[PDB]
């Protein structure tokens, strides 16, 4: 069995091995690359999103998000404050004010501490799910709006025609902009590439110890368990790599930097924050191998995970029994 201690792995193709992201996908799997639950995969020194970042300034956030905590340093939940519309230009020139920026620190290692001592006592702004993509459309390899989409994947797989299209989204953030514990929608896999500016550290459960970080989170969160059987699907949820060690939770941590893409795999439960200023933009995407863990994935019905109506038909062809109860949910 490759990878059995369910290391994240770091990738560097050559140019031809850039050219088939479908097969290169599976070369990294073939490594063991999935037991991590997340990869990181640097890019051929060749090859580009686009030109430049200098023309970016006038795309809107039309709902930045300000993160609030409550709990403790190391065990808290967030919720989203709504603000008013800001441009990306506006956005950087807040996340680079004195209140927002980045603190001096000695390295990735020292700013994670000041990250996990320090977070809820701030409450960041960010721009997330802007429907849109960086890439320059002549941009041949890896651009993240000419994937293979997973409406066509399972139509290939189960032969069952379906509506609906999934397209990338961008994400603007700054210092302290946090992404809680979570698995994709249906534990589709992810790739997320960092187009600009500060890093973002990830951590990562291995997909086949999942079940290990739900049940510590059902007891650091027992109200919201109580509430909903699959609460993470609600994504307010944080737990310190600290209180992770403590409780004895199997994960790892790497920090993204610009120019590099990162995949999350079915079932890799992830979490993170920005180091500063950045953009990054993702899009979920499938597998023949993700078919199963699409079947099995975990349901929010309480109401707490609006998702969209591209999420119905997945449910409804993968999941019938949890289809009625899913749906009213959303209702
Ligand atoms: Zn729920």
């Amino acid at each position: 069995a490759q990878n059995p201690n369910c290391n994240i792995m770091i990738f560097h193709p050559t140019k031809e091995e850039f050219n088939d992201f479908d097969k290169y996908i599976a070369y990294m799997e073939s490594q063991g690359a999935h037991r991590a639950g997340l990869a990181k995969i640097i890019p051929p020194k060749e090859w580009k999103a686009r030109e430049t970042y200098d023309n970016i300034s006038e795309i809107l956030i039309a709902t930045p998000l300000q993160q609030v905590a409550s709990g403790r340093a190391g065990v808290f939940t967030q919720y989203h404050k709504k603000k008013k519309a800001m441009t990306v230009g506006e956005y950087r020139h807040l996340a680079n004010s004195k209140k927002y920026q980045t603190p001096p620190h000695q390295n990735f290692e020292d700013l994670e501490r000041k990250y996990w001592k320090n977070r809820i006592y701030n409450s960041p702004i960010y721009g997330a799910d802007i429907s849109g993509s960086l890439f320059d459309e002549n941009t041949k390899q890896w651009n993240l709006g000419h994937l293979g989409t997973i409406q066509d994947l399972l139509e290939k797989e189960c032969g069952v025609v379906i509506e609906g299209v999934n397209t990338p989204y961008l994400y603007f953030g700054m210092w302290k902009t946090t992404f809680a514990w979570h698995t994709e929608d249906m534990d589709l896999y992810s790739i997320n590439y960092l187009h600009l500016g500060e890093p973002k550290t990830w951590y990562v459960v291995p997909p086949e110890h999942g079940q290990r970080l739900e049940r510590l989170a059902r007891e650091l969160f027992p109200g919201s368990s109580r509430g909903c059987g699959a609460f993470l699907r609600h994504k307010v949820a944080l737990i310190s790599p600290t209180v992770l060690k403590e409780n004895g939770i199997p994960f790892n941590r790497i920090t993204q930097e610009a120019g590099e893409f990162m995949v999350t795999f079915p079932y890799g439960y992830h979490a993170g924050f920005n180091h500063g200023f950045n953009c990054a933009e993702a899009i979920n995407f499938a597998t023949p191998r993700w078919i199963d863990y699409g079947k099995m994935a975990s349901q929010c019905s309480c109401g707490e995970a609006r998702v969209t109506f591209s999420m119905d038909a997945f449910v409804r062809i993968l999941q019938p029994e949890r289809y009625d109860l899913w749906k009213r949910g959303q209702d």
